[PDB]
């Protein structure tokens, strides 16, 4: 009754062009079984949304990667937020919510915007740049480590650590094995920066540690919560901004609309998140037998959610394969949905908005002018290199 498919959603061929296989996954049925990894899969919007919004049945504390923490040791101590269920999830989540709050955004917005404008001005002096290394990576590197309160030395470990975290949600394929083999120096740096004396006053890290006296978290929970921001807070935005620039480079008509109304910047970024879905997948584990989309799934089963596929499901979206900066994007699952929905989404949206605003005001054209190279990761979708020529307005 449940169709069995041999598609490997973690293979390099799939990463290179996931869209045909994602349609096959959606059209085979609401629930599929992936024989390659012995997991259930849901690729339509309806079932992805339903799974995300039932955390009791589809839990996170047994891991949101392939590995079931009831069967295997986690590769690092579990995240106190991503890999926790309510009620243990609730108070750490509230702390991160307040650390990454509107008031925090108000304190950092002017500096984030100035850094975005400065980066675009700098890139316009060069003309021909790599929109990944020189923009999607360089801009978040110029604002987020400082906003965390990190020292200068050792920041080169941040992107390798995040690549490792996101590869480690995947199955035990070569991408995951190689990441773990190389992990020790990045893990050592990241864990050390999580300690209170190593986080500069006023930054996100110090603010987490300051919350350790309200009864929401204890001092021994603060380092792992800093670790969450150092895991998820940089490489996601690199791939979100890279997605937006890649969309604007491919769809010049949308760049022209954005130039004509720079207040569309925030929605242009949100649409890029839906369109590319830089965070492609997460798993849940069933805590009981459950009926989902007419199919019966037993207890203790891994369920793979295709967030990118849900964001392109024609059952939910009109013209899902078109990039449309005025689309009503509310309800997309690129940041998740429900109790675990991205706690950092205000930081991500701030960065994406101010960068797209800078481009909207300063750049007349974005033309791909070199070979495009894709980056392969078990969870992240994005480019390694995006050579573009920027023409000034
Ligand atoms: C475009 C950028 C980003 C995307 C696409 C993204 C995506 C996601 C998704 C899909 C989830 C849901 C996880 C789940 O349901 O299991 C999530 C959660 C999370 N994100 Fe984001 N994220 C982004 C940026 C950020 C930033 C900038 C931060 C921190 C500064 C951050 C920190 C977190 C944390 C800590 C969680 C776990 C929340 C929880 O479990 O309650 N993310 N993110
Ligand atoms: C969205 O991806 C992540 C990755 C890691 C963490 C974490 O370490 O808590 C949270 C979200
Ligand atoms: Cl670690």
């Amino acid at each position: 009754t449940i169709p069995h498919l041999a598609i490997d959603p973690f293979s390099l061929d799939f990463f290179d062009d996931p869209y045909p296989d994602q349609q096959t996954l959606r059209d085979a049925g609401p629930v599929v079984y992936l024989d390659k990894w012995n997991v259930y899969g849901v690729a339509r919007y309806a079932e992805v949304h339903a799974v995300l919004n039932d955390p009791t049945t589809f839990c996170s504390s047994r891991g949101v990667g392939l590995s079931d923490f009831k069967k295997e040791k986690p590769w690092r101590p579990p995240s106190l937020i991503l890999e926790a269920d309510p009620p243990a999830h609730t108070r750490p989540r509230a702390v991160l919510s307040k650390v990454l709050s509107p008031a925090t955004m108000k304190t950092i917005r002017d500096g984030f915007a100035a850094a975005a404008d400065a980066k675009v001005d700098e890139l316009l002096q060069r003309g021909c740049i790599d929109a990944i290394a020189d923009l999607a990576e360089a801009y978040p590197l110029s604002v987020f480590p400082d906003a965390m309160g990190l020292k200068q030395e050792g920041r080169e470990h941040l992107l390798p650590y995040a690549g490792l975290v996101f590869n480690a949600f995947g199955p035990p394929n070569e991408l995951r094995q190689t990441a773990i083999e190389r992990s020790a120096p990045h893990q050592a740096y990241v864990n050390e920066q999580c300690q209170r004396p190593n986080l500069a006053p006023g930054g996100f890290g110090a603010c987490i540690h300051a919350f350790t006296d309200t009864g929401e978290i204890t001092p021994d929970e603060a380092p792992l919560l800093v670790r969450s921001l150092l895991s998820a807070g940089l490489d996601t935005t690199v791939n979100g901004i890279g997605a937006a620039v890649y969309c604007l480079a491919r769809f010049p008509g949308e760049l022209q609309r954005l130039r004509s109304d720079p207040t569309l910047a925030r929605n242009a970024f949100e649409e890029a998140v839906r369109f590319e879905s830089p965070v492609q997948t997460f798993f849940r584990t069933t805590t009981r037998e459950v009926e989902l989309g007419g199919a019966v799934i037993g207890e203790g089963e891994k369920v793979l959610m295709f967030l990118g596929s849900a964001n392109r499901d024609p059952r939910r979206w009109s013209d899902p394969d078109l990039y449309d900066i005025t689309r009503k994007t509310s309800g997309h699952v690129g940041f998740g949905s429900g109790v675990h929905m991205c706690v950092g989404q205000l930081v991500a949206r701030l960065e994406g908005e101010v960068m797209l605003s800078a481009l909207a005001r300063k750049v007349a054209a974005i033309d791909i002018d070199g070979p495009v190279k894709r980056r392969f990761n078990n969870t992240l979708r994005g480019l390694e290199s995006l050579p573009v020529k920027l023409t000034p307005a």
